[PDB]
């Protein structure tokens, strides 16, 4: 009883395709921390071959031109067999959810976290709720968030507003997410451009 | 350069025109909260007077039935004149916003605050965003939410996720919120009845 629909192959956008930025904001290595939000094989899963393919090889990319410039990288992931107190009303859309073993709850390998990056718990749509990320942003000095991973307009689309509305300048990643299908993921970018972050291809943001 | 758009009129859903539900819950007035949310002058001014009316005449028709039942009535108002640091990142897409003057900041005379009602203070996006709400709402005993109000796919939304990510039910009246267009409002109501809320019509409330 996942909730999560049967999901069909489709084309991750290119430059050409984004909607304009109403935003002006500039990504700063200095400033930033790359999220990887939900990479976990249960979220992955639903998708199809092609499409998880594409979405891991731009966020692999994405995650080594941001440790190579000193991007402070931050995993989110589910710690899976939720309690019913824990799961609360995720159960009404989403049933019990994943399970606390390997199979469900690993990030990707292709993404596998190092030592160094940040290991939060997702409780809810928002990478913030109920997770120490903007503690640690702050504590860090860091007030930029780049964003990549599962589902755009979900909880990758919430984790932005959650940010933008922390006065953190979101950099949405346009081909390094994937959604349930092409027209969730083109409104998560159409609501993104106009009203929470800078939407940028990973080409655009390796320069 | 307030950032919202020029808005064109357009009828308020019917229950026929409802998304379907996929959560079960059922409101009890004693549980309830109805969030009258960003119901000042400066918000409704770009509404057509068509959309105004109908707006304004089923939030009033609402707010009275909460009334008579027993359900706490509660108000967001931005305060007006932000500081440029209070602002933050709304001014990159909504300018420096609405002044803390009375032909700005006043809830329209037609849903009249009463003395028992709660007034709370609008920063960002969602209604629970450095106010008090939560806790409220928590110290009342109720965990169900009722929203009405403006714009459907912006606060309105953003709050109703909040609500849902905090374990409150909410139920969003499809008829007592307005946007910027007819395709933002029905998305709106698609998200919601997919993803964090009921939606309802204000009749279906009333029974
Ligand atoms: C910016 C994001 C915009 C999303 C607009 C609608 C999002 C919810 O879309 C929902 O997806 C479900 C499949 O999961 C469908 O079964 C529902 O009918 C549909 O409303
Ligand atoms: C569930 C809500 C779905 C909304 C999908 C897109 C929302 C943002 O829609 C935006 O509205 C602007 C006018 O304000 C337009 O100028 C932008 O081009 C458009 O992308
Ligand atoms: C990957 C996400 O998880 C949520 C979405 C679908 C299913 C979920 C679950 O089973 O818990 C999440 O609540 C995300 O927030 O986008
Ligand atoms: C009515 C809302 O206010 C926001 C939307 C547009 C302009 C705003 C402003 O000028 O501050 C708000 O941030 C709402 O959140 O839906």
């Amino acid at each position: 009883m996942s909730g999560i629909p049967e999901i069909t192959a489709y084309p991750l956008p290119t430059a050409q395709q984004l909607p304009a930025n109403l935003a002006r904001w500039s990504l700063e290595p200095r400033r930033a921390v790359l999220l990887v939000h939900a990479m976990q094989r249960y979220f992955l899963r639903p998708l199809p071959e092609s499409l998880r393919a594409g979405l891991v090889a731009n966020a692999a990319r994405l995650r080594r031109w941001c440790v190579e410039q000193g991007v402070q990288i931050a995993y989110t992931a589910q710690p899976g067999s939720m309690t019913e107190e824990q799961r609360g009303l995720l159960k009404d859309f989403w049933g019990p959810g994943m399970r606390a073993s390997p199979a469900d709850r690993e990030v990707v390998e292709e993404l596998a976290p190092g030592p160094d990056d940040w290991l939060l718990t997702k409780w809810r749509y928002s990478a913030f709720f109920h997770s120490d990320l903007l503690q640690r942003m702050r504590a860090a000095g860091r007030d930029q968030l780049v964003l990549c991973g599962v589902y755009a307009h979900v909880g990758v689309l919430i984790s932005t507003v959650d940010a933008y509305s922390n006065d953190i300048q979101p950099f949405l990643v346009a081909d390094a997410i994937a959604d349930f299908s092409e027209a969730h993921h083109r409104m998560a970018l159409e609501y993104a451009a106009s009203r929470c972050a800078m939407v940028v291809t990973t080409d655009e943001v390796l320069e």
